[PDB]
């Protein structure tokens, strides 16, 4: 009986890896979305002090994760009927007013796909994107 | 004479670090923007095959870069009359139809602020965001 974590959250209502539906809507032109589940990839302090959250769009199916920007998630844990794909290229930043409700939750191993795929997708690879 | 680079671009019309104005507009709720210059933080292949581009919003002045999510840029090179701030928390993804025109250009040092600030801001730190 030692609370390393509490019965609700750390303090942050938005937890990293806790999936929120978001009204990703009035997306411009070729931006993909509408009200869909999104993945919270964001830092810790953004939840605390910023009104803005960075998220990545979830897609049911689209194309096999053959590209380092597409990552797939197990229907089994992620609670869909189908294995879903996260598009690390099709991301955005949405303020807390856009986030509706906690739906789903990611695994630590997919955290690593997510964080990491993201840097390939966004070219910030810590080894330099010109060095592969 | 040995063209390691050509007289225009590599092939990509959008170069990483080449600043485009963007119609960042119909931003939702508390999203910050309108038509403004944005920073191309994106990878290399997104320019080639994806219609989408990831960018971060440029702001004139707002608050001193005391937060690892705020980075400042020299008016001198960046071609403004004021030192501008890039907000790595206030970013988004915009398709090539949003990008208007090349304005400005970043330095390699600021590249490193940008790539790096970004992982703090988005919690994907390659050392884990829980390990500082």
């Amino acid at each position: 009986g030692s609370s390393h974590h509490h019965h609700h959250h750390s303090q942050d209502p938005i937890r990293r890896g806790d999936v929120y539906l978001a009204d990703l809507s009035p997306v411009q032109g070729s931006e993909q979305g509408g009200v869909r589940p999104v993945v919270i990839i964001q830092n810790d302090t953004g939840n605390k002090y910023s009104p803005t959250v960075i998220v990545a769009a979830i897609t049911g199916r689209i194309n096999k994760a053959k590209i380092p920007t597409h990552v797939e998630i197990e229907k089994k844990k992620y609670k869909l009927d189908k294995d879903s794909v996260i598009l690390l290229e099709q991301i955005r930043t949405l303020d807390k007013k856009r986030l509706k409700e906690k739906l789903t939750y990611l695994s630590d191993d997919k955290m690593k796909e997510v964080d990491n795929a993201l840097m390939i997708s966004l070219g910030l690879n810590a080894v330099a994107h010109q060095k592969n």
